[PDB]
């Protein structure tokens, strides 16, 4: 789909920009009723561990993080909190560090259309979950990047 | 392989077309591991500034903008936005004016086929990518004009 101030070598991504640049990557297939979850696996949380994980509509803004803008809802690593439409977060988890891993998949129940139970979890636990008043099957996995030295890995073939 | 409504002579590719046609040039080779990148320079944006620049596939319609149809991507210089299918952009980059060049290229390690990793750059340094579900070595440099005065000039062995 496309992606930003983010190096891609197989499923690693890195941060790569400079003073203050967003990096975003936006995978191509959305979410399934099958495939209807993804991990992301935090290698170096750099310098200010500025990492969001999530799910993002077409055409969503590549140098913004996913959840800071309408329609998408994401996990940020750097806070612990859940952003659905602002750059303001809500309480949710506990932050999350090199070694951790942050998973968000969409309950599959949901996939009947006319809104999407996206839930998230930390290290394959739950932490909590949201219901959007969009429809699934139109929601991408997004991964958000802000710090030097930032990196991850991403497993869309992750379960459970 | 072939243009329409483009004067090419040499290096140098000028818009020759009346009232509201597209113009459009299609490399004769494919990009290869080794020869993976090209820059295009704007001598001039002409009345409109709609300079494309990218990739499409074999059979590519010259009477469209590279970006537009499917199988094809494109980075437009008169928005910045990255198109690649339809004729609706996506925020990538800043546009581009008379004196700037833009880039287009495939990552070498792609070239191990089902995947092209696609990288765009203005001025030499990169603003984005994109993966693309077709496989290299089956995508041929191409150029979009559409206005009068639109001119530039192809470096198919511009580095870096």
């Amino acid at each position: 789909s496309g992606f930003k101030h983010i190096l891609v070598d197989g499923d690693t991504l890195s941060y790569h920009g400079n003073s203050g640049e967003v990096g975003c990557y936006v995978a191509s297939r959305p979410l399934t009723k099958d495939s209807n979850y993804f991990e992301v696996s935090i290698v170096d949380s750099g310098v200010r561990g500025t990492i969001a994980v999530g799910l993002v509509p077409q055409y969503y803004s590549l140098d913004h993080q996913p959840g800071w803008l309408p329609d998408s809802v994401a996990y940020h690593a750097d806070d612990g909190k859940l952003y659905n439409g602002r750059a303001k977060g809500r309480q949710f988890g506990s932050k999350c560090n090199s070694g951790d891993r942050i998973g968000c998949g969409i309950e599959p129940v949901s996939f009947d259309v006319q809104t999407a139970q996206i839930f998230f979890t930390k290290n394959g636990k739950r932490v909590g979950s949201t219901i959007m008043p969009m429809s699934p099957d139109g929601l991408f996995p997004a991964v958000g990047m802000h710090s030097l030295g930032e990196e991850v890995r991403l497993h869309l073939n992750a379960e459970l």
